[PDB]
């Protein structure tokens, strides 16, 4: 699950 990039994850 990737999401916005200053909190949630970018790798999946």
């Amino acid at each position: 699950g990737c999401c916005s990039d200053a909190r949630c994850a970018w790798r999946c």
